[PDB]
């Protein structure tokens, strides 16, 4: 029934290359109806924010702006070239491993974040929310960076666990994942 204890590891020949291609396209189409939406509104003035939070937008969302940017014109097209070899995606995580870093920053700020969209923004993204038909809440969009670097140790480590062929990078690719949440936590101060 609806459980998932017989393995199913997707549905295509590329089951699981097709789950990174897909977060790709998820991750940077859910950039761009961030920064279109929630940042658009409180850098353009057009409603009334909060005293807290008005120039707080790079707090709400973070850098997420340099995300998108980033990832539609690199990650996502680098990413599709690697469709059919899933055993190159190692190559990827690592090709960028130092651009990882930023990914230390976004977490730093998460927490703060947090409290900022909780106690003084309010519910000023409802009706924003409803003019543009998001359908799911703010907390939703910010949050996920981290359920996407999550699944990419999900993703990475069936690989470099299961290519019969895996050439390498691949260990690499994970270790610098790893560091980074890990890092955040270290150099706490943010």
């Amino acid at each position: 029934g609806p459980l998932g204890s017989p393995e199913f590891p997707g549905r295509k020949k590329e089951f699981i290359m097709a789950e990174l291609l897909q977060t790709e396209k998820a991750y940077v189409r859910d950039l761009h109806e961030c920064l279109e939406t929630y940042l658009w509104e409180m850098t353009s003035g057009v409603e009334e924010i909060p005293p807290g939070i008005l120039n707080k937008e790079h707090i709400i969302f973070g850098n997420i702006q340099e995300i998108y940017d980033f990832h539609n014109n690199i990650f996502l097209k680098e990413l599709e070239k690697y469709e059919q070899l899933p055993e190159d995606v190692g190559h990827c995580f690592v090709t960028w491993a130092d651009k990882f870093q930023m990914y230390v920053t976004y977490c730093k700020n998460k927490p703060d974040s947090n409290q900022l969209i909780l106690e003084h923004a309010g519910t000023f993204f409802d009706e924003i929310q409803q003019r543009h038909g998001l359908a799911n809440s703010i907390s939703s969009y910010l949050i996920k960076p981290v359920q996407r670097v999550t699944k990419y140790q999900l993703l990475l480590k069936e690989l470099l666990t299961c290519c019969e062929e895996g050439k390498g990078e691949l260990k690499d690719g994970l270790e610098v994942m790893l560091s980074v949440p890990k890092k955040a936590n270290d150099a706490m101060h943010v």
